[PDB]
């Protein structure tokens, strides 16, 4: 019993964290085999950030300008190249603690664990989701740039995020491990803002099925809804449109509890209309959207209470 | 910016998790040097233990089988002397925590870690964790510099879904026993010093709507706290909140006048740090550490 926001064990990622210094800037790098991956803005000054020309800044650098530190040992840089918004530093030593890994690009609504670092030293781990507006509601301070997001399934680490910057509203933006940003953001000090954020509907539904499994049904009603009428109402509360793909994904949770997806959609409609009336669902007074259908099946028991 | 329930990096603990089997029961063990620590219920415990021999206990570390060469009991924990010392043994201490203090939990099944999460020791000595069957032997810890301080070992789940366990010396937290009997958690209270610390974290993050010009005596606040099922706030708690009061410029008894107003009138449709409830699982030290950047 119990339902917590759970992160993956961080050990396989801790062994890849290094410190990168270029001039006066210091941030984090990911050391996998004989390559260190980090944000390309490590080559920029604060002034350069208004309109940086990365190709012109990189051409003026040599390998010995980049200092890479792994614990107490200094790694020697023997090459450098750029791939989108990531800098790849070829080093003379391969990482002996390199785990089995993949670089994957996630879609909005997908969750992941974040290992927050400062000076190539891990300080904490937490779970979060890629928001519909492509931002992350994380917890980051200055020096955290280059911290990474990941999922672990079996003995394989799937790297999905690298932290690049914080926006005026306190939210965070970054790239996949190939240097392509999530969202319409640039690694430039520009007047860019996060778009209006919406609630991840498929995730709220999954979390309602988790409440049923753990033994709670007070929020259920005797009504059903068409998929179209549900989206007409939910759009009015800033909820993401629910697609037929989302319905298909919720299939096993619907089968395990005996509650059809469009019947769970009717409880959500009523919950939005009435509020909680002093009650909680799984210890929360708000409707939770940072747990995917896959996370609910992974964490919750296979036997309903 | 941002405020999340953060756990310590679990790597140093992952390298100590092993699987223990005795008869039909299978649970988790902590391998430190040449000893494996696990709940004694894996087996009148003294009389049950005397019958057993070393070869009855099967210890598995990853793919390798460890051979048991001795066994002894300490309170509610079983200590299995193994023939191999753990090469990944970190620098460690066994510490007993007090109610209100927080810690990270590495949840395991079959000696294999599956997740990490942060939680607090409640005033009623239970933990609101997330555990399934096979999680027995999962451990709680904190990290200070490079030293792992083990504070909890999971033993059982209670009828209300909450969890109970011991320190690493086998002494339970709370009035619980390791056996199938009628045991219930006592009435729980809110950790007042922790709610106040979380309100200071909201002012550091630009949330100030709940602030006011009023102050209160510590005695007038404890009478309001007694009515709302909140733990009594002591002078020690006031002293502990000193650096957060100095950093924000808001005196502790001014922050108590804000908590008094939130306990009577509620939030009025508003949230604090993305929450509609008052949060009590962040200590004053956790607030200072998350709003500073201490690394390990
Ligand atoms: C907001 N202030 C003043 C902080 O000290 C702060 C606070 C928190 C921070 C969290 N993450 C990153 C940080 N910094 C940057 O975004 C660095 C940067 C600047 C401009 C463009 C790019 Cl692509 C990168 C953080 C910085
Ligand atoms: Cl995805």
């Amino acid at each position: 019993s119990g339902f917590r926001k759970m992160a993956f064990p961080s050990g396989k990622v801790e062994g890849c964290m290094v410190q990168v210094t270029c001039g006066t800037t210091t941030l984090n790098g990911l050391w996998l085999d004989d390559v260190v991956y980090c944000p390309r803005h490590v080559i920029c000054t604060s002034e350069d950030m208004l309109n940086p020309n990365y190709e012109d800044l990189l051409i003026r650098k040599s390998n010995h300008n980049f200092l890479v530190q792994a614990g107490n040992v200094q790694l020697r840089v023997i090459g450098h190249s750029m791939q989108n918004c990531v800098l790849k530093l070829k080093v003379d030593t391969a990482n002996p603690k390199t785990p089995k890994y993949k670089f994957v690009r996630i879609q909005p609504g997908q969750t992941f664990s974040v290992l927050a670092c400062y000076n190539g030293s891990p300080s904490g781990v937490y779970q979060c989701a890629m928001r519909p507006n492509f931002t992350i509601k994380g917890s980051f301070l200055n020096g955290s740039c280059g911290s990474v997001g990941f999922n672990i399934d079996y003995d394989c680490v799937s790297f999905c995020y690298m932290h690049h910057m914080e926006l005026p509203t306190g939210v965070h933006a970054g790239t996949d491990l190939e240097g392509n940003f999530y969202g319409p953001f640039v690694d430039r000090q520009t007047a860019q803002a996060a778009g209006t954020d919406t609630t991840i509907t498929v995730n709220v539904l999954a979390w309602l099925y988790a409440a049923v499994i753990n033994g709670d049904r007070w929020f259920l009603n005797r009504f059903t809804t068409t998929l179209n009428d549900f989206n007409l109402v939910a759009m009015k509360y800033n909820y993401e449109p629910l697609t037929q793909d989302h319905v298909d994904i919720l299939g096993p949770l619907s089968a395990q509890t005996g509650i059809a997806v469009l019947d769970m959609c009717a409880s959500l409609k009523e919950l939005l209309q009435n509020g909680m009336n002093g009650r909680t669902i799984l210890g929360s007074a708000l409707l939770e959207d940072e747990f995917t259908p896959f996370d609910v099946v992974r964490q919750c028991s296979g036997v309903t209470f």
